[PDB]
């Protein structure tokens, strides 16, 4: 059974590619950051299906608490095929010239400084340089990565601006040693997310912008983040998957 | 009976591949070619037998009235599609831009991009909720050249390539809210007959070095890209550039 | 004094190019498909300010036509060390499904093909390999090779991502070769163009659509233009430089 | 008189170069460094003997106090500033993504990313007319990292590049009607020889640089806004 860890998998994008994963025989690891009673359910939901998972508590921004997660991936559920880095925040809507430190800190460490981390043990173990067996890795970028988000979260679309170039520059590297390495930009995504910011009702005002005139739902996302990780793209690396309604 | 896709180029290579995997998945295929009715017949044959629909449909795309008519074939032989894959094409023999004439242009653009837009507009004329379609799914096959410029070699395919994603991207934002998506698949170096066409029998494996993945790609990793992007599961998914390159 | 051809050098975005061209001391020759009493306009201003220019009859399109240009500019000019490919239509408003083959022929042939004809002469002409001295080469490009023009034309724009690529390639192509290669990408522009679409409110109607709320002039487009043709712009090759007011 | 520009990183290298162009153009000249107080007041001393006037002002871009320190010397003692360039950067030994710290990514992104964000900050409250400035023009220095990785190299720097093309991209966008332009320069591989790797056969200098920044922050590119020039040499 492959072994795929899913940062942020309590909730949104990662719960639906959490259950998706399962539905295509993964074993899963979701990843929590504090919301156990999700991680939980996201959990129970599988197991009832008939597979298997296990909820796993770590702040990705947390060196020590990303090694104790994939040692205890590795103990409990065995070594990793797959990794979807998904864990990511947005911020209330500002400008730039509101733009404080801490809050750009917060909005790289998590966005940025997480994904590289989770990456490096996920490489460790993947590796066929290692002895692994090579693996996949998603990273979940933003179609703000291209379109920069103005007077509204430009910090949140550099972070993800990032995500792309790693994603590119990451996968060039690992390309002999059996691993992939792709990236997904959604578009406006029906999740908790927009409320998290200050803008519950964003998904429904923002769906005019969009070409498809709609957001998208999570479980349109997980489609294309389980194929990027799927041997159906085995030649598919470095790649940016724009999941968008044409945004 | 069930959906149908036309696949342009589809007797040989990425084509073929698209056409056998579309099958699997439920299509009703129409495998276009230009002349090599052979090919074409063997793709049909390993469909029906395996229990598919499929019909051989001649046309050059770069001809508007074999278009039409192609597409007025399919209308009547296997209905109202719900698909189309943008596959043909062709290279030409190494060369310089110092040393391009216009025909040779004139061939580039009129098979790679002209018969997209031909094919692409037949499609939706079809297709789009607003004539009264039930909307539908369009894959134009890019290439990476598309985003290097294939210099000293064919920066005449490589531009035409460039419009293709370009086309891509316009025609999403055009019918997205008539129910058709429109995606492209760059694929980087693949083991198909086209690079012995132009004159480099070797070239996937001479350039295998220069990809990150150290390998050429094969015809059925490229066709699974294409026929993802045209099901169902990339149902949010339009106006998207998808490399199949190995990670050039 | 170097030498400059500019293709469309008659009216808009070509003739800005033309007299500032002239005002860095290059002697220009200024094409022209029909209008020759707009290139002949353009020759007298850049002669009256001291400078020196010759109106040259060509549709770039016809092969015959831009051999007899090329031979003329050697002849009566000298060889050039400078080309914009700036010649282009638009049409009519059009859906890709209302696209005729008869439009997409033109389209290209005088957007595309006649930016390969000038850049292949140029190219014979500029390159070290054949005793050339190098030389620079512009080619005007467009905002719509990024976007798309949906609803409006998606071919134009499509001829538009071919130059992008373009640029690339032959600027790889003849790096080693004396020769820079870069594109400018304009978005509105005030010029002519858009009424020979039927649209001559456009660059009005669409100012509230670019983030600076206003048109560029054709002014704006030749300095960047004339920037990327000189030596200030040594280490720039296959460089496309947005002057889109955001857009 | 003079409109006044703020560079970071003005005392070597590109922003030497961009320090001593902008001079030659009429700017007065703030030369920020973070240690190499030599360095800085050479490229101060050259601008003053040609005539010009600068000032070297010390400040760790990483550290919001000295940030804000910064710009309020240069107010009291230049002006209100017409121009910033984001030069200040890193890049640090070699290294696979498996080997990466957070230390180590912690410094790349503070000094790359979080000081060119806090300096546009800075700049864009005494530009913007929507607080009664005049405008202005801001040029971020990314590479062309952004766009080819630096697999085995530094993912971490392309990755911090990246993100500076994205953080012009909206700015750019965030400020347009406020009189401000925002746009980058990509450099390639710039010499402090054939350089095979490079489409034209050799590294870049700091002047070729400079040349470009100076270029996009003056009224000769007033339509070019969110643009992301390359000085690669085709790479
Ligand atoms: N419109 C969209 O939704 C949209 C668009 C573009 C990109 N994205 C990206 O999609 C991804 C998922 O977003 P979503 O909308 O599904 O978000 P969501 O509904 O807000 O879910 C967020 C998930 O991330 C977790 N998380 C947050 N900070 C964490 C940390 N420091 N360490 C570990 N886990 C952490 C949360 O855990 P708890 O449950 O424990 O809180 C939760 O499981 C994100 O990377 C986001 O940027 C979303
Ligand atoms: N490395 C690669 O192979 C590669 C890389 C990037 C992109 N691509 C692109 O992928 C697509 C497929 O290439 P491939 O390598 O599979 O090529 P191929 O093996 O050379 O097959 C070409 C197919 O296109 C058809 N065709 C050629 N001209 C045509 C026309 N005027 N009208 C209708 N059909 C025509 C052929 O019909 P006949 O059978 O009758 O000859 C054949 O079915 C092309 O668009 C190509 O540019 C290929
Ligand atoms: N908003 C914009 O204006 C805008 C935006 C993006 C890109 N562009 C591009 O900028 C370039 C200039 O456009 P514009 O707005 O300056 O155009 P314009 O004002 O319509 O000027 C057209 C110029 O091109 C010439 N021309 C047309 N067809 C030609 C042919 N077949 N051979 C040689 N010359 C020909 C005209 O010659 P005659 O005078 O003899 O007619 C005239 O000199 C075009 O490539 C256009 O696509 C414009
Ligand atoms: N091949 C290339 O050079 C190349 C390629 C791509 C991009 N770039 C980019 O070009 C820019 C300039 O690089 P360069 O090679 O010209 O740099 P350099 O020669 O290494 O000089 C670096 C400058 O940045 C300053 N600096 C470093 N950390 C700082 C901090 N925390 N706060 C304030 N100032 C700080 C230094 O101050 P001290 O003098 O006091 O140490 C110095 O003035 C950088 O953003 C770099 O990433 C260069």
């Amino acid at each position: 059974s492959k072994v795929v860890l899913i940062t942020g998998g309590s909730r949104g994008i990662g719960a639906a590619s959490a259950l998706l994963a399962a539905r295509q025989g993964y074993a899963v690891a979701v990843n929590y950051a504090s919301n156990s009673a999700a991680a939980d359910e996201v959990v129970r939901q599988i197991r009832e299906a008939g597979g298997q998972a296990l909820a796993v508590q770590a702040d990705v921004a947390k060196e020590r608490e990303v090694l104790a997660m994939f040692e205890t991936v590795d103990a409990q559920l065995g070594r990793l095929s797959a990794l979807v880095n998904n864990a990511g925040v947005v911020d209330q809507t500002t400008r730039v010239d509101g733009i404080t430190l801490e809050r750009l800190q917060r909005m790289f460490e998590i966005n940025v400084f997480g994904s590289f981390l989770c990456a490096r043990e996920a490489v460790k173990r993947m590796s066929t340089r290692y002895g692994g067996s090579g693996g996949s890795i998603v990273n979940v970028s933003s179609a703000a990565a291209r379109l920069g988000s103005p007077g509204q979260y430009v910090d949140y679309a550099a972070a993800k601006g990032a995500i792309d170039t790693f994603t590119l520059g990451l996968a060039k590297e690992v390309a002999t040693e059996g691993i992939r390495v792709n990236a997904v930009r959604p578009g406006i995504i029906e999740t908790d997310i927009h409320a998290s910011g200050g803008l519950p009702n964003r998904a429904r005002d923002v769906a005019p912008q969009v070409p498809m005139q709609r957001a998208g739902t999570a479980r349109e996302v997980a489609e294309a983040i389980v194929w990027l990780l799927g041997d159906q793209a085995s030649y598919t690396t470095g790649a940016l998957l724009d999941v968008t309604g044409g945004r």
